Order: C-alpha cells, then sequence, then structure tokens
C-alpha cells in the first residue's frame, strides 16, 4: 500500500514503518558548507569491469536494473567503507518536472533525478541479512541534471517501453553501469537509511559531488512509466522521491574541499 501519492506518499509512511521518524533516515539535505572535509577518507573504489546485469524490473515504485551478486563481480570498496560491497541493483528517483526529482539535495538544490547503485556488505552473505545490519548496505547516489544526453544511459531508456507497468520485467544483459558514472569520484558520506519502506537504517550513503547530464528526451521517457499495473488506469510514475529528512545528530563528511 505505500506509494508516492496524496494518500500513501512519504508523509504517511510512518504509520506502517515507524522507523520513518527514526534517528538516521534518508535522504538529507547536504549543506556543502557544514559538511566536514576528511583527509583520512580514502578514494572510492568502483570495480564494475565484471558486472553482470540480468534483468530490468518495474516494481511499481521505480525501475530496477538487477545484477548477479552471487560472486564478487561489481564491487564498491574504499571511500568511507570497511569492507567489500557487491552491486545488487540500480534504480532512479525523478520528478514530474526537471526542477525536482532528486532525494538528496545540495544546499536545498533539487536535481532532475537521482541514481542509486545499491551494494551489500559481503560479510553478511546476502542482501536480506545485510539490511538488518547497521553497516549492511552502501548506496552510491549520483545526481542527474538535464542538458547533454548520457550515451551510457540510452540502453536503459530504450527498454522502458517493455516494462511500462507494475510487475513487468525484461531481460537486460551486458549493461555496463560504468557508463553512468561522472568523471570525478569526490563524494559526501553519512550514515542513513533506505529511502523507501521498509526504511531500514542500514545504509552508508556515498553521494557524488559531480552530477551526470541526461537529455530532456531521456528523462521524458522515465516519466512515461506507470505506477499502476497493466489492467489499470494510468498514473504516471513521476515524483517517486522522498523529501529530505531531519539530519539529527549526524555529520556529513566530504572526501574533498
Ligand atoms: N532508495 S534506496 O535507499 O537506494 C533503496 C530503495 C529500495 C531498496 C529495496 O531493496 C527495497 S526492497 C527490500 N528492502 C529491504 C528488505 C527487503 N526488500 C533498497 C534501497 Cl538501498
Ligand atoms: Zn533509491
Amino acid at each position: 500500500h505505500w506509494g508516492y501519492g496524496k494518500h500513501n506518499g512519504p508523509e504517511h509512511w510512518h504509520k506502517d514503518f515507524p522507523i520513518a521518524k527514526g534517528e538516521r533516515q534518508s535522504p538529507v539535505d547536504i549543506d556543502t558548507h557544514t559538511a566536514k572535509y576528511d583527509p583520512s577518507l580514502k578514494p572510492l573504489s568502483v570495480s564494475y569491469d565484471q558486472a553482470t546485469s540480468l534483468r530490468i524490473l518495474n516494481n511499481g515504485h521505480a525501475f530496477n536494473v538487477e545484477f548477479d551478486d552471487s560472486q564478487d563481480k561489481a564491487v564498491l570498496k574504499g571511500g568511507p567503507l570497511d569492507g567489500t560491497y557487491r552491486l545488487i541493483q540500480f534504480h532512479f528517483h525523478w520528478g514530474s518536472l526537471d526542477g525536482q526529482g532528486s532525494e538528496h539535495t545540495v544546499d536545498k538544490k533539487k536535481y532532475a533525478a537521482e541514481l542509486h547503485l545499491v551494494h551489500w556488505n559481503t560479510k553478511y552473505g546476502d542482501f536480506g541479512k545485510a539490511v538488518q545490519q547497521p553497516d549492511g548496505l552502501a548506496v552510491l547516489g549520483i545526481f542527474l541534471k538535464v542538458g547533454s544526453a548520457k550515451p551510457g544511459l540510452q540502453k536503459v531508456v530504450d527498454v522502458l517501453d517493455s516494462i511500462k507497468t507494475k510487475g513487468k520485467s525484461a531481460d537486460f544483459t551486458n549493461f555496463d553501469p560504468r557508463g553512468l558514472l561522472p568523471e570525478s569520484l569526490d563524494y559526501w558520506t553519512y550514515p542513513g537509511s533506505l529511502t523507501t519502506p521498509p526504511l531500514l537504517e542500514c545504509v552508508t550513503w556515498i553521494v557524488l559531488k559531480e552530477p551526470i547530464s541526461v537529455s530532456s528526451e531521456q528523462v521524458l521517457k522515465f516519466r512515461k512509466l506507470n505506477f499502476n499495473g497493466e489492467g489499470e488506469p494510468e498514473e504516471l510514475m513521476v515524483d517517486n522521491w522522498r523529501p529530505a529528512q531531519p539530519l539529527k545528530n549526524r555529520q556529513i563528511k566530504a572526501s574533498f574541499k
């Protein structure tokens, strides 16, 4: 039942998932001025050379591109992290308009969209167990602005017609998520949560400073997807973002000045 509308959107989630109001919820606004530079933060290590995409799914909240995470193929490590985290899926949040859509904000600035590359700590053996741990997940957040097309995104945009409605899936092999990365890997990092229910507080958030550019036509195709299932009245999949949540104790660290 949760969703992104007037009656079941983020303001209502706390009734089914009381952790919605917890001590380390995401996303947050990143105040770039108060984020602390940390010279001891390591470069982020993204090894996506051996990534095996399997499938793309409309889950009725977003679309997921899923990866084979049964061996250490596509891994995140270094940066603020202490272990190896395997890529399990990526998905996006986006707006009804180019002026909004990102979950994290940068000095209150909203980006047209936000990419989440979700990874789980190898120590916990699988994603299901990892989410029950305070360091179980590492999510790499990348902002999208609208200008130039991202050539590496087109393969994803062209299959969306095949997964229009809730519960549809399509095979989606040999997609290289390295084509979604910006140039710089400078990042902010803070401890947080899933941004959708179950809102589990198991995430180390690694948000890239440098946004990627996507074309107006690429993001327009995101907006043609549907929250509803195939038998049902059309509700465009738009505005599937959770607003910034209270920072509370937390400190956001920066890998850069
Ligand atoms: N917006 S986000 O924080 O990157 C994010 C959104 C959805 C999910 C899920 O996997 C939800 S499905 C699920 N979640 C917990 C336990 C069993 N299944 C995971 C993440 Cl990290
Ligand atoms: Zn997400």
